[PDB]
This record gives C-alpha cells, structure tokens and sequence, in this order.
C-alpha cells in the first residue's frame, strides 16, 4: 500500500539528514549567492589559494597535490557518512556481513559522485563544508594527471543535476545504489534484492508524487545509474596513474579498502 | 487521566512487540521455560561452539574469543537499529530537534541493550542468534583475559534485574523513559525531552502498579536500576578501548 511506502521515504529522509551535514537544499542556497548568509570564497587560482587558506580552515608540497590530498580526505569523510547512513536503511545490518562490506564496497563511489552534484554547478563545486567554492578551470588546469581528475564529474554533475532533485528524492536513490545486488562477491543476492524492490517502489511513488508534471524521471533516474558505473571505472584507472606518478604520496587505508578494482 | 496513560501503555506496548522481534515472554519460554516445543543448541565448551558455527547461521561468517566478541558486535548494531525504529513510535519523539533525537539514541542505546539483554538472560547464560542459541554463563566466563570478564557483570545485572519480574509491557513503557532522558550531554531543547518523560514516567508509574499489584514500590526499585545501567554502560564504554589496544571499512562498520 502507498501509505507504508511513504513511511519509508518519510524514513530516509530523516536519516539522510542526520547522516549528511550538507544537503542539497543547504548546498544550492549557498551557490545562488543572493544567499549571504554565509557566502564562499572562491578559489580559481594559485593566489586565491593562498588566501583560501589565511580565512578558510581545513584539518590542514605541489599545490596539484595538496589540493588531491584534502579532496581525499573528504573522500575518507564522506565515505563514514554513506557508511552511518547504510546501517539506517531498514535490513541493511541485518544482512550478512561480508554482503554489507561489499554493498558499501561498491556503492560508496556511486553515492559520493550523486551527492557531489548537489555540491556543484557548471562552473565549480563548494570545497571545506561549504566555506570555499573552487572553479572547473581551476580544477581542469591542474598538473596533467590532475588536470582532468575532476573533470568528467562536473559533466556528470550537469547532466544529472538537471533532474532537479531535491534531497527527499536522493535518500531513496542513495539506498537503491547500496542495495544492488549486481555486486561482485554476494553471498545473497535475495535478500538484498528484496530490500532494493522496496526502496524502488518507494523511490517510485516519491518522484511521482514530489514532482507529478515529471514523468519518467523515476525511468530517467534509473538511467543514470549507468553514467556512474562509467565515472567510477574512470577515476579508479586514473588513480592508479598517480600510484605510479606519485610513489611518494599516499592514500587513506579506507580508501584503498574500497579499491581493489 | 486514568485512560490517558493506559493508552499510551498499549501504543508502546504494540510498538515494542513491532520493533523489537525476540520479546520476553517468546524469550522465556524458550530459556528455563520447558517449552520444548522449540530448543536452543547450547555451547558449553570450545567443542560445542565449532559444533554451532556449524549448525546455526551465524549472520558474520580468527580465534575463539574474537569471533564471539565480532557476533555480539554484529547483534548489537541491529538492537540499535530496532531501538531506533522503536523510538519513533514514543509520542512526541520525532517532534524533537533531530541532533536531540540523535543524542538520546547516541547515549541511551546502551543501556536500553544492556535492559533488554536482561530479557534474554538467566543465571547460567544467554540466548544468541535470535534465541537459536544458548551461550552458558560458564563457557563466557571462560574465555582469555580480556573476553572472560567482558561478560561477568552484565549477568551480574541481569539476575537482579530479572528479579523484579518485569514483563514486555512494562519493559515497553521503561525503555520509553531510558530514550527520553533529558540529562543526555549536548542536547538543545529539554523541554519536549523531559515533557514526555513525565509522561512516560506516568504511564510506567500506573503501569507498574496495575500489572504487580503488591509489588511495593516497583518504580522506585525499577528507576533505582537505573543507576545501574549508567554504572555498566560506563564500565563497558572503558572496558572497549582497553580492547582496542590489543586489537577497516567494518571498522567504520562498528564505530561504537
Ligand atoms: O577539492 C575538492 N575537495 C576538497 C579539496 C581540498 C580540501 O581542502 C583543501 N582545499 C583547498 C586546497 C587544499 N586543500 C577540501 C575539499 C572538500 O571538498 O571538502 C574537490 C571536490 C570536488 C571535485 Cl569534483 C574535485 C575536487 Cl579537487
Ligand atoms: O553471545 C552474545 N552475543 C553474540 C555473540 C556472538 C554471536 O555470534 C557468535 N556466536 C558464537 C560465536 C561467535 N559468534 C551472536 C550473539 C548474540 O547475542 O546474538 C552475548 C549475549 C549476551 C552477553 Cl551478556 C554476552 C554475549 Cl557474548
Ligand atoms: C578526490 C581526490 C581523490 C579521491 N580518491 O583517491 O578517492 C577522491 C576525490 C573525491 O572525489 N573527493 C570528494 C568526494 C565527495 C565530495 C567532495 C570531494
Ligand atoms: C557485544 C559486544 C560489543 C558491544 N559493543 O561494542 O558496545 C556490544 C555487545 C552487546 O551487548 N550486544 C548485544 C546487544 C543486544 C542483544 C544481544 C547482544
């Protein structure tokens, strides 16, 4: 009955806020910028990066790399956060263990990419819980391996931001993605299938109801789960590039648990 | 109002047996209950464990003390999740500001644990995996020195506990009081926090002494455990960083 999948959406969405310190809605009010009342510093080159760091604080050498090992610890940061808001999603913990591991194993990337459109717009992305803005051009003008790292991103962004979802929409999405299925290694796909059923017929009667002129998006939506399988294959080939480029920087043991390819 | 809090009673009542799957009475007819329509396989010894892995199907397929330690970990994140499922359901919880809704569950799920695993204890051990199993008191005890004391004073508390014979719906409306405890660290608006509470408090109060009606003073007796499940839960918030110091992403799994 619609009236339980309400609930469930009604569910979500109270964890995906207490899981995620920025929302979209947060994040957009920022990026209009008729939003003052807190509005970002932009960096866009080596100068604004100097100042970016007089004012902005972050918890703490080749600016290329600097800048990599910060977005890498948000990277660590968000991945607790995904991680604090599975466990929420009704029989995520009650599934095998080794399955949970492997459905956060998988589905963390494809979270960290969707959430990362609501931190963007065509031109950059909010940096340091908002505090900072850093440019596309900025990002895209980096040192060669890193130079277009975050590129495809910000197209993916683009194109998915133009579902117009709010954050009531994605809590549903972000549990489809943890709870695929289609992940290498399930001992029980069932059970995990069965949970994904729900959550789609849930995100199902949300989309139609939290945007009713807006037909097919539940369809279109599923659809861009394929353009994530594609950024997510990027980014873990780029990055072995930079296990080679840089022998000498390292990567969060998290991280690296996440990226036995 | 007399009916008022009777109501209240029941709301929990149903909502505890919805959240919450193994209930006492199921509990305690399997347990010392001869109930034998169902039984439990029982590990007494280190042959009778490698004999149930085997047998029951233990949700986190490495030595003895440690997979046990892991199993319980595994139950616990679940107790969590029916806990905060439960929570939901007291009247006036999601009303709350969300950080004070997190912080109650943040401080008060330990204790709630510790007062419903009360339910799935006696004097010789405990039920595990979802009543399929007992583990003896023995057979805990008996495990390496940092493990064989992890369980000693948690059925040290159960058996006083379990003496003031409560039943699922008494135990409904006190875990109620245990979330709304307004003294948690960091909240921001106690008024709702502690306006429940007197209510829960209320609808305990006459539930108490409706359901043991010469149970003198069973709600003093029963808030006064409450001194002692502050006093465990803090003996097990230390007694898990001295564990720490002998033993990623189920790391972040289990972040306490
Ligand atoms: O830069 C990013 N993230 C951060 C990088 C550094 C940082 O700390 C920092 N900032 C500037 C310079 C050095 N370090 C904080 C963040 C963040 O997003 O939270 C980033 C975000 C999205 C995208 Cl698509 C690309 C990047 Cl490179
Ligand atoms: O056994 C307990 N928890 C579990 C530990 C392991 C486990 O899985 C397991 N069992 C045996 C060996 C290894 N792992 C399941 C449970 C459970 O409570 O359901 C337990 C319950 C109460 C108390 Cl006071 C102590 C423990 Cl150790
Ligand atoms: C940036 C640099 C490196 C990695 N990595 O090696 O995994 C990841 C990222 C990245 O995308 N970080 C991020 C995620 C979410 C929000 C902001 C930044
Ligand atoms: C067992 C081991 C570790 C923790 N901990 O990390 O805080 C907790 C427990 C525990 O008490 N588990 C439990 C809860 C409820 C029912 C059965 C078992």
């Amino acid at each position: 009955e619609s009236a339980d999948l309400r609930a469930l959406a009604k569910h979500l969405y109270d964890s995906y806020i207490k899981s995620f310190p920025l929302t979209k809605a947060k994040a957009r009010a920022i990026l209009t910028g008729k939003t003052t009342d807190k509005s970002p510093f932009v960096i866009y080159d080596m100068n604004s990066l100097m100042m970016g760091e007089d004012k902005i604080k972050f918890k703490h050498k080749e600016v290329a790399i600097r800048i990599f090992q910060g977005c890498q610890f948000r990277s660590v940061e968000a991945v607790q956060e995904i991680t604090e808001y599975a466990k929420s999603i009704p029989g995520f913990v009650n599934l095998d263990l080794n399955d949970q591991v492997t459905l956060l194993k998988y589905g963390v990337h494809e979270i960290i990419y969707t959430m990362l459109a609501s931190l963007m717009n065509k031109d950059g992305v909010l940096i340091s819980e908002g505090q900072g803005f850093m440019t596309r051009e900025f990002l895209k003008s980096l040192r060669k391996p890193f130079g277009d790292f975050m590129e495809p991103k910000f197209e993916f962004a683009v194109k998915f931001n133009a579902l117009e979802l709010d954050d009531s929409d994605l809590a549903i999405f972000i549990a489809v993605i943890i709870l695929s299925g289609d992940r290498p290694g399930l001992l029980n796909v069932k059970p995990i299938e069965d949970i994904q059923d729900n959550l789609l017929q849930a995100l199902e009667l949300q989309l139609k109801l939290n945007h009713p002129e807006s037909s097919q998006l539940f369809a279109k939506l599923l659809q861009k789960m394929t353009d994530l399988r594609q950024i997510v294959t990027e980014h873990v080939q780029l990055l072995q590039v930079i296990k080679k480029t840089e022998t000498d920087m390292s990567l969060h043991p998290l991280l690296q648990e996440i990226y036995k390819d």
